[PDB]
């Protein structure tokens, strides 16, 4: 990984020391990118619902992941799953878990600086993994979105400014997260973000997180060519806010 400070340092290390997985997965590789685009195509707002109990933002919950999931299956176009232990509470079991349960695309969400993590996505059932490109070198980065192809999985590569622009776009990324949020600071900047949405080839799917939580924000991102939208915290207090979101 890159040389980082602070909380993305600290949890860049436990990563690196995370135990692997031993599963065969029953189950396909439900594309998220593509089911975006088909949501695009049917013009249904298409939001990925995130399961995370906690964040380093201070959001502290605790609901039932199954139940969630299922509530999401209805109308999310896909899920993501927190797995990072030490500052957001997540598992390995609440990815499997609700792998096992649902049907619609899935995103496991943590901090992948190794192999052994891509296939532990697999191995539990994730259908894709996101990527930062603010903890990789470029050669990792390369090569881990290389290595999640191989498993036939289209990675989500975050960027939060225009740096990670350049270098996403050179490894070849087609499936772009764009972050309000800077990871490493908590800086958060909306501006920023729409510059950077701008400068996006046609030919990338595009997927949007603020702190989404109104049904104007997905509109005005829409009208920039967001394709899909990344919604945690509002949506773990208040899971039936999607409907009017989607609405
Ligand atoms: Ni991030």
């Amino acid at each position: 990984p890159r040389y980082l400070k602070g909380w993305l340092e600290d949890v860049v290390q436990l990563s690196l020391r995370r135990p692997s997985v031993r599963a065969s997965r029953q189950r396909p590789i439900i594309s998220l990118n593509e089911r975006i685009l088909e949501f695009n195509k049917r013009n249904i707002t298409a939001i990925i619902a995130e399961y995370k109990r906690k964040s380093p933002s201070g959001l502290d919950v605790e609901r039932d992941p199954i139940e969630y999931a299922k509530f999401m299956e209805r109308y999310a176009v896909g899920l993501s799953i927190l797995t990072e232990e030490k500052y957001f509470n997540g598992s390995y079991e609440t990815l499997r878990k609700i792998a096992s349960s649902v049907s619609i695309p899935i995103l496991m969400m943590d901090f992948i600086v190794k192999e052994s993590q891509i296939d532990d996505a697999y191995n539990l059932g994730a259908d894709t993994v996101l990527l930062a490109v603010k903890i990789l070198t470029e050669r990792e980065l390369e090569s881990l979105l290389e290595y999640a192809r191989s498993y036939g999985m289209e990675p989500l590569i975050e960027i939060t400014d225009e740096n990670d622009l350049d270098i996403a776009l050179r490894i070849g990324a087609r499936f772009i997260g764009i972050s309000s949020q800077d990871d490493e600071t908590l800086e958060i900047n909306k501006e920023n973000q729409r510059k950077l949405i701008s400068m996006i080839p046609s030919n990338v799917v595009k997927v949007a997180d603020s702190g989404i939580s109104e049904r104007n924000e997905i509109e005005e991102l829409r009208k920039l060519g967001v394709n899909a939208f990344l919604i945690g915290s509002s949506l773990m207090r208040n899971p039936e806010k999607i409907k009017e979101l989607i609405l």
